[PDB]
């Protein structure tokens, strides 16, 4: 099946890289890359959220989950990257 390097949660500043498997339907993983920080918890280094997607598109609607940038693919951990 498909395999992202998704987290658990949104909570650690970094880290963000487990070997998750995706539901069966999708075919494509996503990931939100955002530099920009509020309020702790936080660090000096950026964050980010990786998630599975059936729709690989990048479209910055209404970016109101702090969603700049979005980073999809086709392919198990097309991207080893934080």
């Amino acid at each position: 099946m498909l395999k992202c390097y998704t987290c658990k949660e949104p909570m650690t500043s970094a880290s963000c890289r487990t070997i998750t498997r995706c539901k069966p339907e999708d075919t494509a993983c996503m990931t939100t890359l955002v530099t920009v920080e509020a309020e702790y918890p936080f660090n000096q280094s950026p964050v980010v959220t990786r998630s599975c997607s059936s729709s690989c598109v990048a479209t910055d609607p209404d970016s109101i989950g702090a969603a700049h940038l979005i980073f999809c693919c086709f392919r198990d951990l097309c991207n080893s990257e934080l």
